């Protein structure tokens, strides 16, 4: 059964459901973005229309298999009519092919859906900006301020002078970046590019990674992992044993390991300042966990609803306890009597 949260009122359309068989009276089934939990039931057996960004159609047709038939491209910052029903798509500063979708009701109402997304203040000059919005399905993952993290940018500098220095200090080191899904791409490209290497990865991540229309990709990215000092594995592996099988591997070429975890926020977070970051070690193998987020920060996330001021939120994350949901309404109304909508 469909969620109420994943329904757009006064239409045919659902957004990020695709795990719930047929909806009833669903006509148009739209896909913010490429990660499993959104496009969850998806298959080259999916026969709906599906609309979703042109980078997400890439994805949906070569990696799932999707039939070219049923997928329903559209491009950015552009007036779109979808069955009778006007929709803009919006870049959501989330994973590569991410969007927010705005959408103009019959009845004059206007909703938008963020997807997941990291608010910025470049969003106040997009096409939010000419009209008022009534609706926000919102991505409230890190809704409370406990969670705090640097930006991308502070984040990348820590990570592109770690590297530099380590293989500077040691040229037989091997920098190692763990992944489990697109985004975040900026970290192991940001290494490769201080470090004069190409980012050697698995056929299937080679694969993905060429749906993504990323400028000059065939001269960062390869298969051949002699070729390079930056490898890619799965995040599963990056840890003690799985790094030092890897070591075993690269015949001799390599006698330390650096690698890097690219979480989202953690605990440590509320102690410690990005400059002050230490990795885990045991003998010539080191692990740096980095806070690098594609989700808003709680003052992110705060200072673009005040912009906003919607009449009704509706949290899309968090949604499954009584003492998440309780959180979240007691912040929305802290934020309305503070800047007065
Ligand atoms: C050069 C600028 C500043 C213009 C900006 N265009 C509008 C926009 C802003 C934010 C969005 O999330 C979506 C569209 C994108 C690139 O950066
Ligand atoms: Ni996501």
């Amino acid at each position: 059964t469909c969620p109420f949260y994943k329904k757009i009122p006064g239409t045919g359309f659902t957004v990020d459901a695709f795990q719930y068989g047929v909806v009833e009276g669903c006509t148009a089934y739209f896909l913010t973005h490429f990660h499993s939990d959104h496009y969850a039931g998806l298959s080259k057996h999916f026969t709906f229309p599906v609309y979703c960004s042109e980078i997400t159609g890439n994805l949906l047709k070569n990696k799932l298999h999707v039939q070219e038939q049923y997928i329903h491209p559209l491009p950015l910052d552009t007036e779109c009519i979808v069955n009778g029903v006007k929709v803009v798509l919006l870049d959501a500063n989330h994973c590569p092919g991410a969007v927010m979708i705005l959408f103009y009701l019959p009845n004059g109402t206007v909703i938008l859906h963020t997807g997941d997304f990291r608010a910025d203040p470049s969003m106040e000059r997009s096409l939010l900006a000419d009209q008022k919005v009534h609706m926000l399905y919102l991505d409230t993952t890190y809704c409370s301020p406990e969670y705090t993290f640097p930006s991308q940018q502070e984040v990348i500098r820590f990570a592109i002078n770690t590297a530099f220095e380590a293989v500077t200090l040691n040229p037989h080191a091997l920098v190692v970046c763990g992944t489990y899904s697109i985004g975040k791409e900026k970290v192991f490209l940001a290494i490769a590019d201080v470090l004069g290497s190409k980012v050697g990865m698995s056929q299937e991540k080679y694969k993905t990674l060429q749906c993504l229309n990323i400028p000059e990709i065939n001269s960062l990215i390869t298969t051949d992992m002699c070729s390079s000092l930056v490898h890619l594995l799965p995040m599963m592996q990056i840890n003690f044993k799985g790094l030092q099988s890897h070591l075993k591997k690269c015949g001799g070429k390599y006698n330390q390991i650096l690698a890097f975890r690219p979480t989202g926020w953690t605990h440590s977070n509320k102690f410690t300042r990005i400059a002050d970051v230490i990795p885990q070690t045991k003998g010539n193998i080191s692990i740096y966990g980095i806070p690098y987020s594609e989700h808003s920060s709680y003052l992110e996330m705060k200072r673009f609803v005040q912009w906003l001021k919607p009449q009704k939120i509706i949290p899309t994350v968090n949604v499954g306890t009584w003492k998440s949901r309780s959180t979240m309404e007691k912040y929305f109304r802290e934020w309305k009597l503070e800047a007065g909508y």
